[PDB]
């Protein structure tokens, strides 16, 4: 505390504190007195800096918990540092000046500034893949600087000698090997071993030991992942169950292919002859790839099958199983490990479509249902559980921080001082001159007028630059020339014209003036290069003007807030993410550098894309693996690198990166968040229409009354709704038979023609009855009738058109597509549908408020893309060589390859998706944001060259940055904003109603809370014992945990048994393993029998016992089936369907492991919140399929359209919609409907129906796909929200926590002390002394006897006090009216009263 210490004062205390073992002592719970934990300022008592007393050891003026032999020092920033004043043997004592010099070296900030200048330097020189040798010398220097950093600490803190040593801190040795390796090579000669010295990357983790904010956020992440549990166990268990299921369905099923016909051996020792070619052996014909058939349009082996729904190849080929697995042989169902990888592939949702088609072709259509299950249980439920647990773990930290902060709180900037000379020179800008115009301008700035017009100037100009298309043929080039000048001048006119009105002493107030000044300086500086027309990209920074439309917007400021939060408030975590990405990008190169040298050997040395021979491609590949695409680049491993390393690298990258990104996303969100009926109508204008209120005392008025009552009776009857439902369902189903059957069958044609007419007749009759039953109240008190009217009018129009032979015109024939709206009339006839639509219609403003912002933000980047990439995507190609581009020595520009068109084999093509207009830019950006189909777009962009020039390989490798920026800005923050607004409005909507009852019907609302509880009364124990020899010990056998040990042992051994399975194996193991199966079934059956009469016949309860009989029956009937039908086995499908019954008997272990029960419970409580959403999704999908079958019937089979995936029939349309409902690839489906060119479109087509051509109309297709994508996303988001919230609803925890059972014992003992009289009346005059013996008094003692009279102690009869009026009074003193034990006790006391 003071300047210096004496030699004896320290001894005076270090001798006294050492006497604890002898005299000091013959509860502490050490805590930082003022949250002192080093590396923190924490001014506690002084609050001011000393004169010169800082920087020296102190005696720690606090409790003697940190005095001992240690001391505390502070730097110029009052940073606490604790050191130990101990020796290091030999001639070394703390009373030396060298230790003081070391403290001065260490505490001061200067030291930090040195070390950083090294670390970042060392982060550059290891970024090269071929360094010159003289870099060894720089390495030398680096080593020295780290020797220093170590030596001062080693001398100051001690190696491991006494306490607070160098190695006591866990971080200090994390770089200890740094000092080893750099010396190890110096004295020890090195061998000829590679794959070594990639350890240097560990060095850059020292950056964390420097910026303390990084250490705090690292600790927070570690705590979150240590609080995340009881999810991975469910994930691996469910994945293993699904893998076991799939190993029994698609085994060996991915090698089916059809080969050119096998003829015979021709009756000799052996000769396989075919078209004059001879083969020696069968394996030389079955394993020869020259006989394989290739799927035209791609590069792979066609798959096939013998099934009735599998498909066939052209004639001359026979289907069979032979060869190797497809796609480099890394996808398989032959063994458990490959099935496990395939399912983890499905879990993450990447490159599924292809696997889906490959499995579907060989298995057949009927197996699609399997995938339908695997997605739903896989992608949604587990991911929701992970998100919920992470969210809770993060909320806890903020809550604890706020609580601790509240508890703790409850306990000049003039360095130069020259600018003031300007303050006494400025301000008075009026001068002797002015005194008129100055106030004139100040008045002329009119907020209700000028502030509006300037706003229009910002708007109109932003639209004027949207007309920047391709080949104006001028007129627009000079018109934009004039406009961008007039607009810039008007915009910058007020720049300095506002100074006279607003004194420059107040020139800068809020910073919006700073932003406007920066924009003006931008424009002026840009308009400084007129001598040239080149460098037009320079003129693109004017799109910054669009941010001026921020001050008049209620949600753009919101966005600017989120942005600011992420950059600065959350910088401490984004820097960590950047460091992690850099570390992984560097380590990948060192791990797999020298492996792609031999990957060329073609086309004069071109290299395949996405390599790791350079830093930029490493960053790109890490970005892709962080964006959720990893199979495509993983499959480039296992070929050069091997199987043992790429797997681990990719898997840990996936975990680390996804966890960090999700935590940052949640952090950013939480930061940003903080009797006569009515005749016509009311008594208004009806005073001039005595048209219904007429005399009814005679015949003329009875008609209206009787007709209205009869119609009312008709509509209320339930059988009328039954009739309506049946007709509506039949109407919806009738439309499913409009496929190519129309020109193939005849009676179904006449049937449907009659049916449509009768349907329209009945519907119009409904409408006529409706317009009378309820008067005119409808259409104005219930809007649902508007949809009915808008639908029925369509059919009436078509009927009147076709009746008179006037429906041969295109507008009328095209009106037949509006019949696809027929199923929508059933939306209002079911309760769950009404609930979900009424809940969904409550967020349209929420949708629009994000739609506007996203639209503007995306237009900003669309304009840039148009200005950069326009007019560079064309090329010319040879017909017979496919669509591949040519070289750059024969053709250079479009005119040249059009002039070389002498043979007619040269054709000009343009990329389907381009940047030639704003609209196409919108479509391209939508494709890039969704992550499907962007590869070809970036292939076009990277390969770009000058205007109208043939592309060259990788001429501009830096175009990736623009797409990277757009993905990071248009996907992360947009999702943030959308989630924020939708959740906020949805919760406010729930808050308005008063309860949590949303998405539930009237019965479900009550059943959800009626069928959910969590309480127990008294379970017991039965065990018959009229025979002490057998069952008395059977009871001991069952009650012990040895029964649990037996069950787990047996089921785990069966698990291990059923983990030996492969393809066709030697018969010896086939039979022995069947012996093992028989033994396991027998021992399980024996265990279920030995259960016997332990509970007699009273064990048939809800406990987990009847499932023993269930599994015994199922397993025995699935196992003895082989003996039942031993005669023949000709059912290579149904037998396998029975054999899955072994999947069971493995779900018996969910009975245990209590923690894997509540999560499952929440799901069964949550399914009814998903049924209605599934129904709505089904209806939407059916409507879209019906609409889609009508326009794409004859689209050419190109790209994703094949024989098994088209729109010719209902089934194929449903399959395609199922494929695209999750946006799992739609570019390949949209692609073959944009073709219009004669090369790609045959106008004349000899079809067999009322249609011509095989190419669709894009103007319908783009809308059809975009609307489905957006609707599917909205519904999936709603399902996500419901599932997450249901998992938070199950957090009751100590909702009751009675613990009241124990107490009744003292009351019963007092009763026994009071029982023999059996009067049940007590007097307080004796209870005053009686209650003093209460064990741990929960009631009144003797001094409190006077108060007991006033606390529920009634006097009845002759001033008598009842005992039954005291039990609940005592009970509520600890707990009451909350727990189930209290309610049971009070009800038992009431029953005793009734007794
Ligand atoms: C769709 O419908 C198709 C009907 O046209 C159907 O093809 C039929 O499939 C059956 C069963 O899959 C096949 O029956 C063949 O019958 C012959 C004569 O009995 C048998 O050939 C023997 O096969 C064994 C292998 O199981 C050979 O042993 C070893 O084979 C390997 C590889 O072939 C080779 O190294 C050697 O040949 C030998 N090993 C050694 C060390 O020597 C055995 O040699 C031959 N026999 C002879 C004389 O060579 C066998 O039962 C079977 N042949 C097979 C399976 O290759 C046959 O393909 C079709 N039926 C007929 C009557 O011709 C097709 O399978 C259906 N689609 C699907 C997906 O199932
Ligand atoms: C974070 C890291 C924090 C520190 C952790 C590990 C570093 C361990 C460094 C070595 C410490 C060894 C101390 C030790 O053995 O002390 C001995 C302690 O003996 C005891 O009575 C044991 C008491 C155990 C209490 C808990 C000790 C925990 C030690 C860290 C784990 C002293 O005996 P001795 O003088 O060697 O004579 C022995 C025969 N009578
Ligand atoms: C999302 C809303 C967009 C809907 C489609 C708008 C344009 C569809 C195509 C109409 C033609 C078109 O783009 O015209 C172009 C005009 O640019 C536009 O798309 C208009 C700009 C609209 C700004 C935002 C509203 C120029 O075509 P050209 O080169 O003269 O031939
Ligand atoms: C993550 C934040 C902290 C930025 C860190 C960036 C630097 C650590 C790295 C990243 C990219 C590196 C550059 C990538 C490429 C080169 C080219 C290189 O010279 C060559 O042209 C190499 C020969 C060849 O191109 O084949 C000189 C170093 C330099 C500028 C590198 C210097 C170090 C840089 C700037
Ligand atoms: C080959 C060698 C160099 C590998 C070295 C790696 C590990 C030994 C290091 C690297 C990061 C370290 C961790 C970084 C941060 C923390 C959080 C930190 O959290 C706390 O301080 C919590 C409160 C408490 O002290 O109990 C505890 C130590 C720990 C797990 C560290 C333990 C040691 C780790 C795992
Ligand atoms: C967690 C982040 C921050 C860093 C991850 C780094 C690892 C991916 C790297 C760093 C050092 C590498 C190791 C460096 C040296 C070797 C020795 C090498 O030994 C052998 O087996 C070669 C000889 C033989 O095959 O017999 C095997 C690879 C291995 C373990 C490497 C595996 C990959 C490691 C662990
Ligand atoms: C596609 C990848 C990048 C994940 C994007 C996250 C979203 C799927 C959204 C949908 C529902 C959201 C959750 C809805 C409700 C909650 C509860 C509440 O805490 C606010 C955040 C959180 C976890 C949300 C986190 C982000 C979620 C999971
Ligand atoms: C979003 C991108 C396109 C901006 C490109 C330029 C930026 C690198 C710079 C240029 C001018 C800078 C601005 C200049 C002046 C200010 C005022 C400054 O105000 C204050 O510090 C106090 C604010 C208050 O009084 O509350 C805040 C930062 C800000 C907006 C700066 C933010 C960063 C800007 C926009
Ligand atoms: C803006 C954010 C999203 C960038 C994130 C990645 C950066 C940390 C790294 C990755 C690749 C690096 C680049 C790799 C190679 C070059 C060499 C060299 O390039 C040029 O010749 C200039 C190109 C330019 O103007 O960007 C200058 C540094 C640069 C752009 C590097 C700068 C730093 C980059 C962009
Ligand atoms: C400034 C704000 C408003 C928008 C930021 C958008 C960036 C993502 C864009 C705008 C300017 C672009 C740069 C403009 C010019 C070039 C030079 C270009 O280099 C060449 O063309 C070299 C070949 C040659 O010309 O000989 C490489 C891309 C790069 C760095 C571009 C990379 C992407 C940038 C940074
Ligand atoms: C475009 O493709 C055709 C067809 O492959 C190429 O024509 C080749 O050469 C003559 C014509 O000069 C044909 O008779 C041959 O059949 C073709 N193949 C071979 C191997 O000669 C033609 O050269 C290609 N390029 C151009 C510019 O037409
Ligand atoms: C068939 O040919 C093989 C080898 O060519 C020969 O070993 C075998 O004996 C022949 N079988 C006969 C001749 O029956
Ligand atoms: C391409 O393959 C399909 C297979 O369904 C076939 O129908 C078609 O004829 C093939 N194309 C040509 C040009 O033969
Ligand atoms: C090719 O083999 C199949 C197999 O059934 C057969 O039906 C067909 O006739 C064979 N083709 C010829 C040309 O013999």
């Amino acid at each position: 505390s003071f300047r210096r210490f004496t030699r004896e004062s320290l001894a005076a205390i270090e001798k006294r504190m050492a006497e604890k073992q002898a005299r000091g002592s013959t509860e502490e719970a050490p805590r930082p007195q003022l949250d002192l934990q080093a590396s923190k300022k924490l001014p506690d008592l002084y609050g001011n800096p000393p004169q010169e007393l800082i920087g020296e050891p102190l005696e720690d003026l606090d409790p003697f918990y940190s005095t001992q032999k240690t001391f505390i020092v502070l730097n110029k920033g009052k940073t606490i540092f604790r050191f130990s004043a101990t020796n290091a043997l030999y001639v070394l004592s703390p009373f030396h000046p060298i230790r003081r010099a070391a403290v001065k070296i260490l505490v001061h900030s200067l030291f930090n500034m040195l070390i950083m200048c090294t670390i970042l330097t060392n982060c550059v020189f290891m970024a090269q893949h071929d360094p010159p040798p003289w870099t060894k010398y720089v390495e030398y220097t680096f080593t020295a600087i780290y020797t220093f950093e170590s030596l001062v600490k080693i001398l100051a803190r001690g190696f491991c000698l006494h306490a607070f040593t160098f190695l006591r801190d866990p971080w200090n040795w994390l770089d200890f090997s740094v000092i080893i390796m750099a010396y190890t090579t110096e004295f020890v000669d090195l061998g000829n071993v590679s794959a070594l010295r990639t350890f240097r990357v560990l060095r850059a983790l020292k950056t964390i030991s420097v910026i303390s904010g990084l250490k705090t956020i690292v600790g927070a992440l570690i705590q979150s992942v240590k609080k995340l549990a009881d999810v991975m166990v469910l994930t691996v268990f469910c994945l293993s169950v699904f893998a076991l299921i799939g190993l029994q369905l698609f085994m060996g099923n991915l090698r089916h292919k059809c080969v050119r016909n096998f003829t015979a051996l021709n009756g000799t020792n052996g000769s396989v002859e075919a078209d004059g070619l001879v083969w020696e052996s069968l394996d030389l014909y079955l394993s020869d790839p020259e006989n394989y058939l290739l799927k035209n349009g791609t590069s792979d082996v066609l798959l096939c099958g013998n099934s009735s729904d599998a498909g066939t190849c052209p004639e001359g080929y026979r289907c069979l199983k032979a060869g190797e697995n497809p796609d480099h042989g890394y996808t398989s169902f032959d063994s458990f490990a490959w099935a496990f990888l395939a399912l983890f592939r499905l879990m993450t949702q990447d490159c599924w479509e292809r696997l889906y088609q490959q499995t579907l072709r060989s298995a057949g259509k009927i197996y699609m249902i399997f995938f339908m299950l695997v997605i739903f249980l896989g992608s949604f439920y587990l991911v929701n559980l992970i998100l919920a647990v992470v969210a809770m773990a993060y909320e806890e930290q903020n809550q604890a921080t706020i609580a601790e902060t509240e508890e703790k709180e409850k306990r000049h900037k003039c360095p130069p001082c020259w600018n003031r000379l300007a303050q006494r020179y400025l301000i008075w800008e009026c001068c002797p001159l002015w005194m008129s115009i100055k106030q004139g301008v100040k008045l002329v700035v009119m907020d209700p007028f000028t502030d509006l017009t300037i706003t229009m100037c910002i708007v109109l100009n932003t639209l004027f630059m949207a007309l920047e298309h391709y080949n104006m043929t001028s007129e627009f080039e000079e018109m934009l020339q004039v406009g961008n000048l007039v607009f810039t001048g008007i915009f910058t006119a007020e720049m300095t014209f506002k100074i006279i009105a607003l004194d420059p002493y107040y020139y800068f107030q809020q910073g919006w003036n700073i932003f406007d000044s920066i924009i003006v300086i931008l424009s002026l500086m840009e308009l400084g290069l007129s001598r040239m027309s080149n460098l037009s990209v320079l003129r693109s920074f004017r799109l910054l003007r669009v941010f001026k439309l921020a001050k008049s917007w209620p949600t753009l400021n919101t966005l600017i807030k989120i942005i600011g939060n992420s950059v600065g408030a959350l910088g401490n975590l984004t820097l960590v993410l950047a460091i992690i990405v850099f570390i992984f990008a560097v380590v990948g190169m060192q791990l797999f550098g020298k492996n792609y040298s031999e990957l060329r050997d073609s086309d004069s040395g071109l290299l395949p894309r996405w390599h790791m021979m350079d830093f930029f491609h490493a960053f790109l590949i890490i970005f892709r693996i962080l964006c959720g695409e990893w199979i495509e680049t993983m499959w480039d491993c296992m070929e050069v690198s091997g199987q043992s390393l790429c797997l681990l690298v990719f898997l840990l990258v996936m975990v680390i990166g996804n966890l960090v990104v999700l935590n940052l996303f949640l952090a950013l969100l939480l930061s940003s968040f903080s009797k006569d009926p009515e005749d016509c109508f009311t008594e208004g204008c009806v005073r001039r229409c005595p048209c219904c209120a007429v005399d009814t005392t005679q015949a003329p008025g009875k008609v209206w009354w009787r007709l209205r009552k009869t119609c009312y009776h008709i509509v209320e009857h339930s059988w009328f709704e039954t009739f309506i439902i049946f007709m509506i369902l039949l109407s919806s189903g009738a439309l499913a038979f409009e496929d190519i059957y129309l020109e193939e069958r005849k009676t179904i044609k006449v049937l449907l023609e009659y049916a449509d007419k009768m349907f329209t007749y009945v519907f119009v009759l409904e409408m006529l009855l409706k317009w009378v039953a309820y008067g005119f109240k409808k259409y104005f008190t219930n809007a649902w009738c508007w949809l009915d009217f808008l639908i029925v009018d369509v059919s009436l129009v078509s009927l009147v058109a076709n009746t008179l032979g006037f429906a041969e015109m295109g507008p009328i024939k095209s009106l037949r597509t509006l019949r696809a709206l027929r199923p929508l009339r059933a939306l209002s006839r079911f309760e769950g549908m009404r609930v979900v639509v009424n809940a969904l219609v409550g967020a349209i403003p929420s949708i629009m408020n994000v739609l506007l912002v996203c639209l503007i933000f995306w237009l900003i980047f669309s304009i840039m893309g148009v200005n950069l990439f326009a007019g560079k995507f064309g090329r010319c190609i040879n017909q017979t060589e496919g669509d591949l581009p040519l070289n750059y020595t024969i053709v250079n520009n479009k005119s040249q390859c059009e002039s070389l068109n002498l043979t007619g084999e040269l054709y000009w093509t343009k990329v389907k998706v381009n940047f030639d207009n704003v609209g196409a830019g919108y479509l391209a950006l939508l494709q890039v944001a969704t992550f499907k189909g962007w590869m070809d777009i970036m292939y076009a962009a990277v390969d770009s060259r000058g205007y109208e020039e043939q592309p060259q390989w990788e001429y501009n490798l830096y175009m990736y940055i623009y797409f990277v920026i757009f993905i990071i800005f248009g996907s992360f923050f947009t999702l943030n904003l959308f989630i924020g607004v939708i959740i906020d409005n949805f919760n406010q909507q729930k808050k308005k109603l008063g309860g949590q009852d949303i998405f539930m019907t009237e019965e479900q609302k009550k059943y959800y809370n009626a069928m959910k509880k969590l309480g127990s009364k008294k379970p017991q124990k039965p065990i018959p014992r009229p025979l002490n020899k057998y069952q008395g010990f059977i009871f001991d056998i069952v009650t012990k945990q040895a029964f649990d040990v037996t069950i787990m042992f047996l089921i785990c051994l069966n698990m291990v048994t059923m983990m030996v399975e492969t393809d066709d194996q030697s018969p010896e193991k086939i039979n022995i393993l069947a012996k093992i199966n028989l033994l396991f079934v027998a021992i399980f059956t024996g265990e279920c029998i030995v259960k016997l009469a332990a509970l007699r016949h009273y064990y048939f309860t809800n406990s987990w016992n009847i499932f023993d009989f269930v599994v015994v029956i199922l397993s025995i009937v699935g196992t003895v089936l082989s003996d039942i039908i031993q005669k023949y086995f000709f059912s290579p499908t149904l037998f396998r369907v029975i054999r899955l019954a072994r999947i069971g008997r493995i779900l018996r272990l969910i009975r245990g492991a209590k923690g894997i029960r509540t999560l499952l419970f929440a799901l069964m409580m949550s399914l009814p919140a998903l049924f209605n959403i599934g129904l709505l999704l089904f209806l939407v999908m059916f409507i879209y399929s019906i609409f889609g079958m009508a326009n794409f019937a004859y689209v050419k089979w190109e790209a994703g359209i094949d024989d098994m995936f088209n729109f010719q029939t209902f089934a194929n349309s449903m399959l395609c919609l199922f494929q695209i409902t999750t946006s799992a690839g739609w570019d390949g489906l949209l692609s073959p409907i944009l073709n219009t060119g004669p090369p790609y479109c045959d106008p004349t087509l000899p079809n067999s129906n009322g249609s011509r051509g095989d190419c669709g109309s894009p103007a319908v297709g783009i809308l059809f796909f975009t609307t489905y994508i957006i609707i599917s996303f909205l519904i999936v988001v709603n399902m996500y929200i419901a599932i997450i919230l249901e998992n938070f609803s199950v957090a009751t925890e100590e909702s009751t926590e009675p613990l009241s059972e124990d107490d009744f014992d003292m009351f019963y003992e007092i009763w026994e002390k009071f029982d023999p009289e059996a009067t049940q009346f007590i007097e307080y005059s004796v209870l005053s002394d009686f209650a003093d013996a209460l064990s741990e008094p929960l009631r009144i003692a003797k001094p409190n006897q006077i108060s007991l009279i006033n606390m529920d102690l009634p006097m009845v009869s002759g001033d008598r006090i009842h005992c039954m009026d005291i039990l609940f009074a005592f009970t509520k003193r600890v707990l009451g009216e909350s727990g189930e034990m209290d309610a049971l006790k009070i009800q038992m006391e009431e029953k005793f009263m009734a007794a």
